[PDB]
DNA sequence: GATCACGCACG
DNA sequence: ACGTACGTGATCG
């Protein structure tokens, strides 16, 4: 059964022939600044196993592998790029890339190895990178000989693998998604990580002593409240000091006690002066334990940067998520969290954070796709859409909507975004299923294109068995078709949002190799540093933020043509906190 | 130790 | 609600 290869101990002319499958091998999850543990080529003339001590040593392996016209096939090359980078080596020429092929025709495989993509295609004479390497404490690099057969079997299969996986996505027109606009982002992503974000320690370490003084504090007032010491964060020991020693009403359970979530605190704040101290004490042990821990715990101690790894492979509808540390999450929306941002600060002197954001692109999406005449209109007029949504579903003038009824149309347009149900827009809004009905009615006798949307593309999803987003990328929703009413009403959810998120998601992506393009042409240091879904964040020169203002929005606005305008914000300033 | 349950940060 | 990451404490095994 053993698959035959020569285990290299210099680098030949042969192996560097102008197609081949490429194996860098990084076993470390986080791939910065990682080992390389061996090297696998497979190409017209044979299969290789190389040490990586001496390919990336070999003049002609390095030049072979930053020579664009020299074409590699490979699984998840951002991996490899980015430990190269470290190691001041260009890759260049990758052309197919085998884990976002897999990803694109079904984002649901969770494929995340070589195995797992080749399964797909009754390939299966490669092992599990977790079969291999192990999990967990156990896991562990092997000897030679087991891992040059199994850099070697990865990049046999990615050999063989690369024709029928395009060929799949021609026929689901998506080819151009892959090689136009995910393989670009690709290399975008890798820059974005590599460069990494600087953190202001100090500053976050002054945060970590004030949160710390404050904790102390209430803390010790919810004991006093409790007469009695306990584990504020165990929500059996808390549940017990809430819904029995000091008998609040037990408005919700969990599948093992007490509901202690937020809503249900909130709701009980008015009983007792415990609750909103609970609640204070969260919203505190949030930062320090999540945010000033947590940063401080992977930012590197040599240059004070953070580098996050985008999973460009993961979302089930095409957006990125972020890894150690999550830098699509810092707080926000409450102002004590928010300063969280001022430790967050540019990597040279003289530089300033330029943050711009789309403004409701969901819904300007939904627009598009609904051709509703009524939301296109208020979109060309750039009205506040939450407003003019209040006008229409409560029948009033601009002058008459009040700022509860903003609020109320504000979660019906959230609910029409995520896939609307009566039970999911009156937990939101704490009002009964019925009254939440008579709103969704109200907002589809105003938006009556997008009710035909909602209905039209959920019948598209049984008929075809999955939807699509603008630049055609897919998910299947075989649940669509089940006889049980939660489980088919989800899925009809995700018919409803995935179109209006993954488009967005498509929209971003086409902006951000767009603005890269731009940035080349124009020859400004700026550069991109994070996404965070439908923002993009850039420091650069102080000297550069005029022309940065009139560039970054109008690519942003221009990277797709919709039958509403694109509209984009922007700020920028001395830390992320300011750019603002 | 590993995994689950719960809670909560973001768009 | 739709889509994510992850920290703490409880429980599985
Ligand atoms: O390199 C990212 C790429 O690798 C995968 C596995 O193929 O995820 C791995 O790397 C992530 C980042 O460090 C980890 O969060 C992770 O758990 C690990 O499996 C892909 O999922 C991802 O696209
Ligand atoms: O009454 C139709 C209305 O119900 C929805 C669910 O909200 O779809 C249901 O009705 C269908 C056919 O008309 C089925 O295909 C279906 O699976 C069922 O859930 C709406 O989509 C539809 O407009
Ligand atoms: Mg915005």
């Amino acid at each position: 059964a053993k698959m035959a290869f020569t285990l290299a101990d210099r680098v030949t002319e042969e192996m560097l022939a102008d197609k081949a499958a490429l194996v860098v091998e990084v076993v470390e999850e986080n791939y910065h600044d990682a080992p390389i543990v061996g090297i696998a080529v497979v190409n017209e003339h044979g299969r290789f196993f190389l040490r990586p001590e001496t390919a990336l040593a070999d003049p002609q392996f390095v030049a072979w592998l930053g020579d664009e016209t020299k074409k590699k096939s490979m699984f998840d090359s951002k991996r490899a790029a980015v430990a190269l980078k470290w190691k001041g080596i260009e890759l260049c020429g990758v052309s197919f890339d085998l884990l976002l092929a897999a990803y694109l025709l079904d984002p649901a495989q969770g494929v995340d190895d070589v195995a797992a993509a080749a399964k797909m295609k009754q390939y299966e004479a490669v092992r599990p990178d977790e079969a291999v390497y192990g999990k967990g404490a156990k896991r562990a690099v092997p000897d030679e000989p087991v891992l040059a057969e199994h850099l070697v079997r990865k990049a046999a299969a990615i050999w063989e693998l690369e024709r029928p996986f395009l060929d799949e996505l021609r026929r689901n027109e998506q080819d151009r998604l892959l090689v136009e606009l995910e393989q670009p982002l690709s290399s975008i992503l890798a820059e974005m990580e590599f460069a990494g974000v600087k953190v202001d320690t100090k500053r976050l370490e002054q945060m970590g002593k004030e949160l710390a003084e404050q904790l102390g504090t209430v803390e010790q007032r919810i004991y006093e409240l409790a007469g009695q010491e306990f584990n504020i964060n165990s929500p059996k020991q808390l549940g017990v000091i809430l819904f029995e020693k000091l008998q609040l009403p037990v408005l919700k359970k969990t599948k093992t006690g007490y509901s202690t979530s937020a809503d249900v605190l909130e709701k009980l704040a008015p009983y007792h002066e415990i609750v909103e101290n609970i609640l204070h004490y969260r919203q505190l042990g949030k930062l320090q334990s999540t945010y000033i821990e947590g940063l401080l715990k992977v930012v590197r101690p040599d240059t004070k940067k953070v580098h996050t790894i985008f999973n460009q492979a993961l979302t089930q509808t095409g957006r990125l998520s972020s890894t150690e540390p999550n830098l699509q999450n810092i707080p926000i929306r409450l102002e004590e969290g928010r300063k969280i941002r001022q430790a967050f600060v540019p990597s040279e002197s003289d530089w300033l954070i330029f943050a711009a954001d789309y403004s409701q692109i969901e819904l300007r999406v939904l627009a598009h796709i609904a051709e509703d005449d009524n939301l296109m209109e208020a979109f060309r007029r750039d009205l506040d859409i939450h407003t003019k949504t209040a006008m229409d579903i409560f029948q009033v003038s601009e002058d008459e909507v009040t700022p509860n009824m903003r609020r109320q149309a504000k979660a019906v347009n959230f609910g029409i975004v995520y896939g609307i149900s009566d039970y999911g827009l009156a937990q939101n809004l704490n009002i009964s299923r019925k009254e939440a009905a008579e709103f969704i009615e109200r907002y589809f006798e105003s938006f009556p294109g997008v009710k035909r949307y909602m209905e039209n593309i959920v019948q598209e999803a049984k008929q075809k068995g999955y939807v699509t987003t603008l630049l055609h990328r897919r998910r299947y929703l075989p649940d669509i078709t089940s006889r049980n009413f939660n489980v088919r009403s989800f899925a009809e959810r995700m018919a409803m949002n995935t179109p209006i998120q993954g488009s967005a998601a498509d929209i971003i992506k086409k902006a951000m190799i767009d603005l890269n393009a731009r940035l080349k042409e124009e020859r400004l240091q700026a550069h991109l540093l994070l996404q965070v879904h439908d923002e993009l964040i850039l420091e650069a020169p102080k000297e550069e933020m005029e022309r940065l203002c009139r560039l970054v929005p109008e690519v942003m606005e221009q990277a797709v043509t919709l039958r509403v305008p694109l509209k984009v914000d922007y700020h920028y300033g001395s830390t992320w906190y300011d750019a603002k």
